[PDB]
């Protein structure tokens, strides 16, 4: 997979995750939430309905601007998990969980797993796919049905 690791076992920031694969948008009513999936993962994904081992997402925020609509605004946190069976044997679907920085706290280069309690606990028990909230993400669902990430005519 596409995750780059230190040596103390903490997550590099991941790089150019803006064009990976776009698979859902939160708006919190005021947030825009980005989750992507990175592009090796997502063709797999394509393929076989499934999270391959190794599969990294990455969910971007940012502040809300006005149009005159909503847009997006300024980039003020990141988050990230990443699915690997041999690296986290021993968390619930092999995820593990990640903090790069939220509104007012500082961006760090690399970020340490979370204890399972803090994040994996809620995906485990309320997320629709292997830990990932597929629910809210339409490319996923479609791109299986139909393998294309796309309407067809
Ligand atoms: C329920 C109380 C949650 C806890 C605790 C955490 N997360 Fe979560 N996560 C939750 C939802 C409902 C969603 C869908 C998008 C949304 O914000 O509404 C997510 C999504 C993510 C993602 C995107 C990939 C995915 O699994 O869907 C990531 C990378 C993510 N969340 C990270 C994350 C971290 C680091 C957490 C602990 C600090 C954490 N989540 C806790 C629900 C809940």
């Amino acid at each position: 997979g596409v995750a780059e690791f230190n040596d103390k076992g903490e997550l590099l920031l991941p790089k150019n995750y803006r064009e990976w694969v776009m698979v859902g948008t939160q708006v919190t009513p005021t947030e825009i939430a980005t989750v992507y999936v990175d592009p090796e993962s997502y063709a797999h994904w394509k393929k076989t309905g499934e999270f391959r081992d190794g599969t990294v997402t990455v969910k971007e925020l940012v502040s809300v601007g006005d149009r005159k609509g909503y847009f997006m605004g300024d980039y003020i946190g990141l988050e990230a998990s990443v699915k690997d069976s041999q690296r986290f044997a021993n968390e619930p679907g092999n995820w593990a969980f990640y903090i790069f920085y939220v509104p007012d706290t500082p961006l760090v280069a690399a970020a340490k797993n979370l204890p399972t309690a803090e994040c994996a606990a809620c995906h485990k028990e309320n997320a629709k796919t292997d830990m990932v909230f597929t629910q809210f993400y339409p490319v996923l669902r479609a791109a299986k049905a139909t393998g294309e990430s796309g309407v067809v005519a």
